[PDB]
């Protein structure tokens, strides 16, 4: 009832998933999705098997898509079906906190848990400050340090 629009391939495997549980714990799943990370091939692969792999364990995203856009917030206990580039499904992750905080103030430790490249905060400004910047200019204003993010952890639950 929750997921019959999803893309055939995720579907199965997230019908696995549900399987492999008790019905006590499936039943109680009500927030579903399927999409890779990032925005190109290189990094949508990468990404995914850092996931798989348990060394991506967060990700963000910029407040204003749900304050101002009315995008749906993320939700503690959302399941998605974390593709590649091409939709093959490689995990299932299950959020498990949803916080903010600015951009300025992200902090070495949730650079770590994003878990990409080097780790390191540089890094993940660097990467972050571009992407961000695009989607800034697409919605018609301009990236600012103090913007609002939003911060996700998750955790594997199937692959
Ligand atoms: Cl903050």
């Amino acid at each position: 009832l929750y997921f019959q629009g999803m893309e055939e391939r995720s579907q199965l495997f997230l019908e696995q998933y549900l399987s492999s549980v008790s019905r006590e714990v499936s039943e109680k799943y009500t927030s579903f999705s399927a999409d890779y990370f990032c925005a190109d091939e290189y990094n949508a692969n990468v990404c995914a098997d850092l996931i798989l792999r348990g060394e991506k364990r967060a990700s963000c995203s910029l407040e204003y898509w749900y304050s101002q856009k009315g995008e749906l917030m993320p939700q503690v206990g959302h399941l998605q079906v974390v593709t590649n580039w091409d939709g093959k499904p490689i995990c299932i992750i299950e959020i498990t906190s949803v916080s903010k905080c600015q951009y300025n103030q992200v902090s070495e430790d949730f650079a770590a848990s994003e878990g990409e490249g080097d780790k390191s905060l540089a890094w993940w400004q660097e990467a972050h400050r571009n992407f961000f910047s695009r989607e800034c200019h697409e919605l018609g204003i301009e990236f600012r340090e103090d913007m609002l993010l939003v911060l996700e952890h998750f955790k594997v639950v199937y692959h």
